[PDB]
């Protein structure tokens, strides 16, 4: 469970937008990128499991899910890539209320930055911080609990 | 303190690596940049502090501890910035000892992958990862800590 992570991509002004969230916490990793290749996939992931202790990863879709080189850089990772199916169906619509909440943040900040990353990380740190403990919060703790 | 990070920037392959290291842990943050500016480094504490509490951020030269861009970065973010003098000596060669350390682990796999960023992110993993408990854990354990 400490482990877990879920891919999500979603679009905004002819951008994708990749968001890795942590299941049990809700904290996000989010990157913007021309469109959704392996490639892109691969790179984000190697800098997430870099940075947070990633396990295994529910994959956004099957073309990532059978991509050689995401596979190639989940074996370097250490992650084991699993698909995203929600065979429990309260997956679905978490996800599409995030990227919903995500999208409002980012319409709240997007006049502050001239860049659309920009406002993706300013989005990324708004949701992180939110007190609902925040999610921020919560990943350390359920890491740190888990290292214990 | 669990807040506390220093910006570090080194050079490699006629590019410009930006790193932030967590200095109670250990723990980096990196990524590759063209050049040194306060455009980007401002971008780069942004997304660091949308992923971990940055309290005080020590700057590593004075043209973004100047930096207008930089100032209004760690404004938006709620971070402190401080100067990067090593009042302590033992801090200069820390760092050196680092992007040396750095360096040497880009070496040992520069050549799996094409691009340096990836080298680089290879790197991060690498160090963060290593047991010596792992920068990674420790980082962890000492937030944890101090939000309970
Ligand atoms: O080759 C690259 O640098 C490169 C790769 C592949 C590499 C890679 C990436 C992650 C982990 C292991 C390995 C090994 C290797 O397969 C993928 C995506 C990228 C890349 O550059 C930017 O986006
Ligand atoms: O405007 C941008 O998008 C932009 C900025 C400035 C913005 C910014 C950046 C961080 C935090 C607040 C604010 C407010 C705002 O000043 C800086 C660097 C960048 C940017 O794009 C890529 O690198
Ligand atoms: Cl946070
Ligand atoms: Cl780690």
């Amino acid at each position: 469970s400490p482990g877990i992570w879920q891919l999500d991509c979603t679009h905004l002004e002819g951008k994708v937008i990749l968001v890795a969230v942590h299941v049990a916490s809700g904290y996000i990793e989010a990157e913007v990128i021309p469109a959704e290749t392996g490639q892109e996939t691969a790179y984000f992931l190697l800098k997430l499991a870099g940075r947070w202790p990633v396990k295994t990863v529910h994959t956004d879709n099957g073309s990532n899910f059978t991509s050689t080189t995401v596979k190639a850089a989940c074996w370097w990772a250490g992650i084991k890539q699993e698909d995203g199916i929600p065979y429990n169906p309260q997956s679905q619509g978490v996800i599409e209320s995030m990227n919903k909440e995500l999208k409002k943040i980012i319409g709240q900040v997007r006049d502050q930055a001239e860049h659309l990353k920009t406002a993706v990380q300013m989005a990324v740190f708004i949701h992180n911080h939110k007190r609902k403990y925040s999610a921020g919060e919560r990943i350390v703790d359920i890491i740190a609990t888990d290292i214990q």
